[PDB]
């Protein structure tokens, strides 16, 4: 648990994290592992979130707005109720006497509570938020550091959305010291509603997002500087026989596992007994493609890690790997064919056979060829 | 052969998508498997059929704000067809914390093509919180396996934008964080502010235009949810035996004798080759692969449904013709090579060559238009 | 005719059809002209409808969008599109003989469809359900019956490459070929996004389009929108621009008589010529030949331009305030490829309609000016560019 | 006259007309003036509308768009409403069909649809409904008249578009690319009525509708129309006229108007002025040929100065105002840091630090940057100048 370890250090020391890298790395699968490992919650509810961001994620659904339920209310988006729920949850097990824990709990029913707020119930909900809001403040500080039951929110893909206008005053909030119990401790005032807000140091934000993208890809660095930057690569050493055996043990603990380390075994033998094979092939594919595009579109561990047979690697490999490098490099077939190290030999046992017809101003054009048996496993192991 | 491999990365990436260039049959293979797999030649209960356009966003496909005059979040097409595919799946399996009359009454809700009323939407909202309470305690290996099975052909699926009609199925759609997954997502909607999850139930078969680059699939974080099945251009469909059996698979008939020896008279005027049309297509797609994408070539539907000379006449002169002057518009060389009379500059060819020449040294050349003996001699020379 | 029989096989085979080619060669006129000799109807509504595809279009106006509807209603109403493609299904299913079919909840359907007013809120809804039936109905017909409906229903999109056709047509790249149309061997019925009302084109209906293919910037690169359409070349006819030819196409619509006066102003016209049937359309193959070498072959002067020439006053205005216009903003200040156009380049300082300017400056390029000639000095200069 | 000859039969030849040229040669005049000859009338209104197309100007304000106006005075809503050029259609075929001896013509009708559309105030939602009724019935009415009554329609609308090429004239037209030829317009031989998309009403362009735009075609970033666009309007040649700067010339133009006994007054001003010319009465007028001539060889034809900005000129001082901030300001737009094609327009090339309008600075830059500054003269020196570009 190092990956485990680092993102519960960086959670503890800037606030919120995000783990970036290529696609299919272990990005969300880390993050919802730490988090039903730290809340031990296998579903969200209370004491986690997950959330998505798109172009369609705005600041009246991440912290507040109006909403015709007729008047307006200001209904609270996901951050504010979790960020409220954290802090009187936090409040719950903080012994004090100003502390009132009679209203405290009424809150967290009224905050707890997935039905729709009735408006006899939504002016107790404005009422007993204006009393927490006063309540802290009054709260020294070295009592509002330390609240025991932590929070978290999971934002994944959270690059899609626009990041800075999602976070509204959570550019401010959301630095480790600017939340409450810190030494620069800021309660700022919300527009649509005028209550006071703070992020609560109880909460904890992991966000995940790929660096394919460009596009998509943060460059706010006020934006940059209030999380801290996990790197997921993409590991091939998962792919290995032990460890992918290891990995595949993990739902796997009945008879039918028996079933599994044996399939195994059909597979690597026929790979030519090399323990090695899906590891050296996705680190020469990913070493490949660093020197010919960046590091950011490397291939992911995660398209190898369902291989189990010989032909489940040949469906990866003809509809997942070979399509996104035809995505990759777009009929640039020297590039193409020099990450699979093809560049030579234009005929045999290739993935893209060379036409045999030249265009009237000499240029070529190439053939997706559909190996199949072991003369794929011999053109997969020219990668190596 | 295309049915085998869609059914096999179907289960395994629980979402698929046929690209291509336009002819190639993703949308026949893509409604054929699903009409095959369901039993039912319509779209409603057990499948739907959409298409992507631009005017798709994350409010008409998963949820948005609708005035019905009460503001309610009214469900897209994905969450309708994904609760539908919970509820059907929780239908079947034996459990005793599922009540199945309210699963029962969330099937009847969720089936009512009539719109919903407000006595009936909160008994909706109520009924989706209870579902969504009930699959939060489930385990995962009850949940893995529900027993309908459910499809959302999404054809054209390139042409809006997909990860931000997708919201939050960048995340759910994938087969190991859908319901009973290994690692099982249940995300929290922004609209609404109810919990949502992708059933196992629910498969996507998406469909795909390679030749045009500006709606093209770029996102490389979306194209590891789907399996990418390329449904080539097949020549061999056009062979004079394969042309028969394609085209008498859809007719029951008498006529389908009718049929025969009409396309008897067709390739005997072709010079009696059992394999004109799929060298001519094999030759044509060669060369647009060699001198453009090999996203461009052309589709075996145009000449599917060519069964005598002159409807091949009409295919070329009014469908693909038009097609390569769209391809290389003024490179009148590149469409000279494509048809290989690069240098045939007149006689019975299909671009003579005006006798008159430009100031600057251009030449031009003329759409002409060949009839009869000559055009199947024009179509000898492509071969 | 030709050209009419063109239209009909192609629109017969593949449903749908683009008449594409330069500007003013008739595919506007040939696509009206077809609609309403099929359909004997000289006016849109009933059993055609005309349309024309520009920028302020989008899926809303053509297919499905929300509208307020009056307290105010947020009600999604059909465009142009749907509306006729339940017209015309509604319509094929008056003359099918079926007992699923409920005629007295079709025709009700077909008089809401056809109700000119706004539909009332009362109405509205009977309306809804109404195509919650059809489409009940046509999801449970077999194949063969929806296979030929008895009437044929015709939409006219004129300039269809001026709107963004991809955009607009939704769902109707998928549903627009003719074996995913309704009675085919492989029907799709779509879910609407807006409304969630299921959609299906029927083989009633039969779309033309006419494309300008002069301006690049709007023309048709997409290549799966391009398989849904026939595509005919209306090529520009210089052969109408005959004196024979002229008195065919002038005189068949006012066949009053003076078409005895007009063949008069034919007679005057031509001997101003130098007795030559064939200047005008000489004049119009060696121009638009020059067009297609140093532009595109789709540039070239349509014959419209010179279809209403009657007289040499009338030719001699065609020319300076249409096509010279046309020609100066083909080539605009590239001058010696206009002036090879009309192939005077060697030429300057004379019976020439580019008179060449005494300046030249100061990095030695040099320009000339138009030159308008008049009387017979006008032939002369045009007998030059035959 | 013989432009408003030409614009008349083009305009009754083509349905619609464009006088294009560089700007202040006076085609708003022209159009103005021919349509107020036209139809009598000094302003616009009933018989003939004028509008400016600029960068904004849209579909929607142009034949219809979702406009909000207000139900009872209470809350805003948005509604289907015409823009200038369908009210101005659905005028002049109302009119039109005013004096049209017709049997199926409902005249008690179609006289209140004209008040409808000649209202200068927004319609009331209780007869909003009313007007679109009346419409309905009117292209219900149009749907089956024949070509022969159509055809001729008794009074002449006009619809002058000033600066035509500022907007996007294909976005802004729409069904209008369509509907404008004289043969698709309503009586004649292939006429047409398109289905408009937001109030799903039919619509055609009356033959008693025409158009008269204006084209400055100095600038071209928005000056582009398509070649199927160009099909629909003749086009009209506006050049500069320097003969109208002549001594008697500029005399009998700004005589035309109203002058009792400043005539006169205006005699004895234009004297003091061509004496100091050098007392050439075509000095004006050789000044503009020269100018024009020399934009023409390295700038576009369409780039030339106008004639209309020394009309107005009468003494020394209004030309040189004239000069120095209408023509030079015009001169330092078409050649923006060009600085020896402006100089060789006004053929003081290679002469610097003179009786100068471009004072050459005497500095130079750190790679050879040079730069130039407008010069000021006023006196003989402005005189002298303006005779060394003759
Ligand atoms: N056991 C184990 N499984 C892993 C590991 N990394 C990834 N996986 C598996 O691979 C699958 C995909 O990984 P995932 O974390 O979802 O990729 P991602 O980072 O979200 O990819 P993206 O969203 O940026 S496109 C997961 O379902 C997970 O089960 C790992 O380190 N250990
Ligand atoms: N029998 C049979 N018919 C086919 C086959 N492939 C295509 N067709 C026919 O050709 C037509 C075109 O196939 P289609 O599914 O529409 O291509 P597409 O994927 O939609 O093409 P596009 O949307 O990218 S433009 C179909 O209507 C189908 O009937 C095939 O393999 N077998
Ligand atoms: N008789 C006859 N008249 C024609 C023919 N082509 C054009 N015309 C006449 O010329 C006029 C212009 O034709 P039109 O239909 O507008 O050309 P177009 O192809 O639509 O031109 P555009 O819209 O791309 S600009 C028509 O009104 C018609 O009367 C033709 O082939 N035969
Ligand atoms: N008497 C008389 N006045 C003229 C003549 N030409 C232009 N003017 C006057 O000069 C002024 C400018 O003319 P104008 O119509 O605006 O030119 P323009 O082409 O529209 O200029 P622009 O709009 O492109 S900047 C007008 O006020 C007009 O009255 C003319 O020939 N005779
Ligand atoms: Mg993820
Ligand atoms: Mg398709
Ligand atoms: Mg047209
Ligand atoms: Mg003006």
């Amino acid at each position: 648990k190092e990956d485990y370890f680092r993102v519960d250090m960086l959670l503890n020391k800037k606030g919120q994290v995000i783990l970036y890298g290529p696609p299919g790395t272990g990005k969300t699968w880390i993050a919802r592992k730490y988090v039903v490992e730290e809340t031990n919650e296998k579903t969200p509810g209370n004491k986690w979130e997950f959330i998505t961001f798109h172009q369609s994620y705005s600041y009246e659904e991440f912290i507040e707005g109006f909403r015709p339920r007729i008047r307006y209310v200001v209904e609270d988006g996901i951050f504010k109720k979790i960020a409220l729920r954290a802090l009187v949850k936090g409040l719950f097990e903080l012994e004090d006497a100003t502390i009132g824990k009679d209203k405290i709990h009424r809150l967290y029913i009224l905050l707890t509570k997935k039905e729709p707020l009735s408006p006899t119930e939504y002016e107790e909900y404005l009422r007993l938020k204006r009393y927490l809001w006063e309540l802290v403040g009054g709260l020294p500080k070295d009592k509002l550091k330390n609240l025991t039951p932590k929070f978290y929110l999971i934002i994944d893909e959270i690059n899609r959305g626009n990041i800075s206008k999602i976070f509204g005053e959570l550019i401010t909030l959301l630095e480790k010291d600017k939340r409450l119990g810190g030494e620069n401790q800021l309660i700022v005032r919300l527009p649509y509603s005028g209550e006071p807000f703070a992020v609560p140091p109880n909460l904890y934000i992991i966000g995940t997002m790929n660096t394919a993208d460009r596009s998509i890809a943060l460059l706010d660095v006020a934006l940059r500087r209030r999380f801290a930057f996990i790197e997921v690569e993409p590991r091939p050493e998962f792919l290995e026989k032990e460890n992918l055996k290891k990995i595949r043990e993990k739902k796997l603990k009945t008879e039918d596992r028996k079933r599994l380390n044996e399939k195994l075994n059909e597979l690597f033998s026929k790979l030519g007994n090399d323990n090695y094979f899906l590891k050296t092939l996705l680190e020469k594919i990913n070493v490949r493609i660093t020197v010919v595009k960046d590091r950011d579109h490397r291939i992911g561990h995660s398209y190898f890690l369902n291989v189990e047979t010989v032909e489940d690697l040949h469906h990866v490999w003809y509809y997942e790997v070979l399509p996104l490098l035809m995505e990759y490099f777009y009929n640039d077939w020297e590039t193409i064919k020099w990450v699979l190290n093809e560049k030579g030999k234009e005929h045999g046992n290739v993935f893209f056979e060379k036409l045999r017809l030249t265009g009237p101003n000499g240029e070529e054009a190439y053939q997706l060829k559909v190996l199949e048996g072991d003369a794929f496993i011999g053109a997969l192991k020219r990668i190596i």
